């Protein structure tokens, strides 16, 4: 639902808002950007929608859009135009302006659009361009800079400049600059990814009225304008309708199919034009026109129907630009985690105030010091660390061949519990092998014919020859693999279509009804010289096409004979025919409606084909099943063929049980029923058809959750039915992945949490995830990358918490003794060590093999907080032990407490505290960076390992080498080598203790947590169902 509110302009209110929010504080700006309804209300007054100059859009969220005026006044929301329809006093989308008009109207527009009426609907519809905003760098820098995080960083820069910490202020500025530039690079890269995809700049003829032509730019086209498509072919600038001609288009860019598609001129009728019904007669935007030819007239004519964001390509671009929110929250209780850190910081700030008071510090100094301590806990490198983590994940995927348009989905990749796969072309090979055709003699089958060439000239041979949709493109037949191989098997050659016998008269296709996956069949009307009347041949599902056949034609053993082949893994389609008494002419043949042709058929035979598993499918499915990720086959193919393939690829193990859930439609006077008939060979799977799925959904809502929870093979599913299944699975708190192929899986790929397409270009719009490899091996790759990304994000958050608390503790320890950490020492710690390490941790790749344990979903967990608390206990212990150890030495000299820092540097206390803490930052970085299960070992990250080794060597030189970096850093020289070695020993103790603490926690905390308090249940609805089925299996 949506709602609109109009806000008429007024200067007094605007200036009042400006002065109030500028003089008062930045807090009102913060709450306005958090609650912008108040901001808009205060800025301007509600007004009648007719005069509104600004609107607020809810869907409940509010987006403020200005109302452009040209009078024609409109507005753009998410790239979609809405104009002011004066008569109705409302804003209607321009997508609906001509919605529902007739095909005869398109054929009338055929003549062209007069230039006086062209500019009108250019204004209403706007330019024909899917325009992605290209921005000046200042605009970006403003967009990131106005982040409140960078506002606090600038406040810190000013605060530390006010205290004469120039190097630390420069350090903060440089780190924030790095973060901002990384964000700019990220946004710029995504924007170019979109723009390069939506590029279009070309000149296209327009059939201007009066019989003349004109070369206008592609962006001057408007719906109702007439195109002249080139004969040699070219890209399509906008959605259109063919009014005259024939076109061979490659719609791979829009839908991912590399098989050429034929487009025919639009029929004439008093029915509503549509891009779904007349998809065959309509060209799309961004699809390539391989070749065009005009049946009648000098040139091929098309009439534009949608432009800009109205087009299907525009809709996909809009969905990419403005994606639906990711419901899953990767980091549970993040606000409470940062609050648990902030409470510790606040207790430390109270301690700081108390001690600074106890040392008789001036009040202004006390407040400045407390503000400094508050700024210490906010790390300037956190945004850079997060951005770099995401960038590294994306780069790793890209190197593996996987492209993601929404990088936020990479983390969902590691959340997957269920992956749905389409069978043909995803699990099994694209190519077929015609194993033979089973003919019929009366009402009985005949032995399979391995070579359909040997068939006698008759209805079955001609049905095989000419029941398809193939087009010779560059002297090579192209089209469906099934059609290609089935025609190849007969020996007839292609040349509205005519076929020459192998060596028996040429056969002509009068009319052809294309294959629709909803119908799962196609048909032709065919005549040959010497033919009494045309004949129609229907090819489609053996089950479905047999229903169209006359009962006396279909043999009594039809189902058993079909199962003989499909249960052996073969793809089978039935061929049926019927004589059409119509005169054998193109005009009369085209008169027939599809429904009349499809029914009352006579079965001719079964075409048996052999599609084999990809060799990469069984390993991947066994790997997924090994890690308790559900593999589900969602296919439009036979149930027996699909079940055989599922057993073959390991979706159903040899020792596991499979039950065929069969639902019967509720006949007259009786209710619907379910039959469960097991078939001979977690451990119990269900296999069911599309009709059964629909019956169970409509009539058995109570049993549907169980069918979904233990259903593995979903056969004979229509595309919308695959989408419905994915949505139903997601209703059970499943994170559903979908590995799809073509138009039959686009809805499921959109609905799925992770949708993957296999044989794709470098950058594609088909699905959120696209890959270049043909196999489904990209699925484990995506899951592994998502798990690595979750683990890396958790490790980076842990390191930033640990680094902050460590700096906080050291600065508190130094405040307690009336000194500080020195200026170039802040610069060193924050820039050289910590930023380097934090931006290098996240470059280590995923583990090579998936595992049964999933990454944690909550930052605020007992393991995480126990780890941080014990790590900080050890850090504080080491620092305070070093401090109380330097006091016991004989050469020690207490600092000049009278003058506060930085006046009293160098001193021994600061020297020791800085050395220990500077080692502890590296120690903590190495500790948080873990390997198995979700990541590779630390030492496989050469930049990170080298940074650790180099920084450790530099710090050891600082501690040992006399006079090294002591002037700059303000370090007190310590001659005693025994104390230096004892400091290094304490550092080694800290390292060993940190690593052993992490190992002990990881190994023994989950078990103690389980024993102490077992989980009563799981909120995952599907896990509740899984357990409930465990006590009582549903099918008895
Ligand atoms: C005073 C010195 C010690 C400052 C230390 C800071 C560096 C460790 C940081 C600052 C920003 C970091 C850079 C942030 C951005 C990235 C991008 C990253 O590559 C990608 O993310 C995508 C690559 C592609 O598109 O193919 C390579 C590392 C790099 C340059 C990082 C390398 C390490 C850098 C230079
Ligand atoms: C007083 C002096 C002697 C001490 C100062 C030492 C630092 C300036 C050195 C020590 C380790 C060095 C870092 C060691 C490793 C790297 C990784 C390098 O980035 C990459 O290699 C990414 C390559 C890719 O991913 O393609 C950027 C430089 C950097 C941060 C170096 C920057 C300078 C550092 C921080
Ligand atoms: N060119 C064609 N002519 C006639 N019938 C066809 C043709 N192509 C497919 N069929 C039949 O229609 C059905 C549709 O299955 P199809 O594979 O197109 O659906 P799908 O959902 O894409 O399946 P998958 O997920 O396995 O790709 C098949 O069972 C097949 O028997
Ligand atoms: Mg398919």
């Amino acid at each position: 639902s949506v709602r609109l509110s109009g806000y008429c302009g007024s200067p007094w209110r605007v200036i009042g808002y400006h002065v109030v929010v500028w003089m008062m504080a930045g807090i009102p700006l913060l709450l306005f950007r958090w609650k912008p309804l108040w901001g808009v209300r205060l800025r301007l007054r509600p007004c009648n929608l007719a005069h509104a100059e600004t609107l607020v859009i809810e869907i409940w969220q509010l987006f403020t859009v200005q109302v452009q005026t040209e009078v024609l006044r409109y507005y753009l929301f998410q790239g979609q135009r809405y104009i002011w329809i004066e008569t109705q006093q409302a804003f209607y989308q321009v997508s609906l302006l001509d919605h529902g008009r007739s095909c005869d109207d398109v054929h009338r527009s055929r003549h062209g659009l007069s230039l006086q009426d062209q500019m009108v609907r250019k204004a209403i519809y706007g330019p024909n361009v899917i325009s992605i905003p290209v921005k000046s760098y200042p605009q970006l820098l403003v967009d990131e800079a106005l982040n409140p995080y960078y506002g606090f960083q600038a406040f810190s820069i000013a605060l530390w400049l006010a205290d004469h910490y120039y190097w630390y202020a420069l350090c903060i500025f440089l780190i924030s600059s790095i973060s901002i530039c990384l964000s700019l690079y990220k946004t710029r890269k995504q924007s170019q990814t979109l723009r390069d995809m939506v590029k279009l700049s070309m000149r296209v003829c327009v059939c201007r009225p009066g019989g003349e032509e004109e070369w206008v730019d592609s962006s001057e086209l408007v719906p109702g304008d007439c195109l002249v498509l080139p004969q040699e072919g070219g890209l399509m600038p906008c959605d259109a309708a063919l009014v005259a001609g024939e076109c061979m288009v490659n719609e791979s860019s829009l839908t991912g199919e590399s098989i050429p598609v034929l487009k025919t001129a639009l029929p004439e009728g008093l029915g509503p034009y549509c891009a779904e019904t007349h998809r065959r007669h309509t060209l799309f935007c961004g699809t390539l026109i391989l070749q065009a030819r005009a049946y009648v007239g000098p040139h091929v004519l098309a009439v534009v129907t949608r432009t800009g964001f109205c087009t299907a390509k525009g809709g996909l671009v809009s969905s990419i630009l403005h994606p639906r929110p990711i419901n899953f929250k990767f980091y549970k209780h993040s606000m409470k985690f940062v609050a648990a850190l902030s409470v510790l910081a606040l207790l430390g700030t109270i301690y700081s105030i108390f001690i600074l008071y106890r040392n008789r510090v001036p009040l202004n100094e006390i407040v400045i010091r407390a503000l400094d301590l508050v700024t210490v806990v906010v790390p300037p490198a956190l945004p850079a660390a997060m951005t770099v983590c995401t960038l590294y994940a994306q780069s790793r995927l890209r190197r593996q061949g996987i492209f993601c348009i929404h990088p936020l989905r990479i983390n969902l990749g590691g959340k997957l519990q269920l992956v749905c796969f389409n069978k043909t072309g995803t699990l099994t090979e694209d190519g077929l092998d015609v194993m033979g055709v089973v003919p019929l003699k009366g009402q009985a089958f005949l032995p399979l014919v391995p070579e359909p060439r040997r068939l006698p000239v008759g209805p079955l041979l001609r049905a095989l020859a000419t029941c398809h949709a193939l087009s010779r493109l560059q002297d090579t037949p192209v089209g469906d693999p099934m059609d290609l191989k089935m025609v190849e098997s007969t020996g007839w050659v292609l040349e509205d279509s005519a076929f020459g016998t192998q060596v028996p008269v040429p056969v002509s296709v009068l009319h052809r009804f294309p294959f629709s996956s909803a119908l799962q069949r196609m048909s032709v009307v065919v005549a040959w010289p010497g033919a009494t009347q045309p004949e129609a041949y229907v090819k489609g599902s053996p089950e479905l096409v047999a229903g169209l056949c006359n009962p006396e034609t279909v043999p009594t053993d039809f189902a058993q004979m079909l199962q003989s082949y499909t249960a052996a893994g073969y793809r089978v389609v039935a061929l049926a025919s019927k004589p059409l008494p119509t005169v054998p002419s193109l005009e009369a043949a085209q008169q027939l409606t599809r429904d009349t042709v499809e029914g009352d058929l006579s079965l001719l035979g079964l075409l048996v084909m052999r599609n084999l598993l990809k060799p990469q499918t069984t390993p991947v499915i066994q790997a997924l099943r090994r890690t308790r990720i559900r593999a589900v086959m969602v296919t439009g193919d036979n149930l027996q063929t699909a079940v055989t393939v599922a057993r073959g690829c390991g979706m159903v193990a040899p020792q596991e049980h499979l039950i065929i859930v069969h639902a019967t439609h509720p006949e007259r006077g009786q209710p619907a029923s379910l039959e469960f008939l097991p078939m001979e060979s977690r451990s119990r799977h269900l296999a069911l058809s599309g009709p059964t799925f629909g019956i169970i959904v409509k009539h058995f809502p109570k049993l549907l959750p169980k069918v979904l929870v233990q259903g593995t093979v979903f056969a004979r599913m229509a595309p919308e039915q695959k989408t419905e299944l994915v949505c139903e699975l997601q209703k059970l708190q499943y994170c559903v992945g979908m590995c799809g192929d073509g138009a039959n899986d686009c809805g499921a790929l959109k609905a799925a949490d992770v949708g993957i397409s296999l044989s794709q270009a470098e950058a594609s719009v088909v699905s959120p995830f696209t890959s270049s490899m043909a196999s489904i091996e990209c699925v484990p790759m995506v899951i592994r990358e998502g798990r690595c990304s979750l683990d890396t994000s958790f490790s980076v958050f842990k390191y930033m918490a640990l680094y902050s608390l460590t700096q906080f503790i050291s600065v508190l320890i130094l405040y307690t003794i009336n000194t500080n950490l020195g200026d170039l020492q802040f610069l060193a710690i924050d820039l050289v060590i910590t930023t380097t390490v934090a931006v290098l941790m996240s470059r280590t790749g995923p583990a090579l093999v998936l595992g049964r344990v999933r990454p944690p979903g909550a930052l605020l967990s007992v393991p995480v907080l126990s780890s941080l608390l014990l790590q900080m206990v050890l850090v504080t212990g080491v620092q305070l032990g070093g401090y109380f150890l330097t006091l016991a030495q004989p050469w020690f000299v207490p600092l000049n407490r009278t003058v506060a820092a930085p006046d009293n540097l160098p001193n021994y206390e600061n020297t020791v505290v800085f050395s220990l803490s500077s080692f502890q930052y590296l120690i903590l970085a190495a500790a948080v960076s873990k390997g198995a299960p979700f990541r590779r070992p630390l030492y496989t990250n050469v930049p990170f390992l080298v940074a650790l080794a180099l920084l450790s060597s530099v710090l050891v030189g600082l501690v040992l080498v006399p006079g090294l970096l002591q002037g700059p850093l303000a370090l007190r020289n310590i001659t005693d080598t025994g104390f230096k070695l004892l400091l290094l020993g304490l550092v080694t103790l800290n390292f060993v203790g940190a690593f052993m603490l992490e190992s002990v926690l990881d190994q023994c905390l989950p078990a103690c947590l389980r024993r102490l308090r077992p989980k009563r249940a799981s909120k995952k609805r599907f896990k509740q169902l899984e357990r409930e089925l465990a006590e009582q299996p549903w099918p008895p």
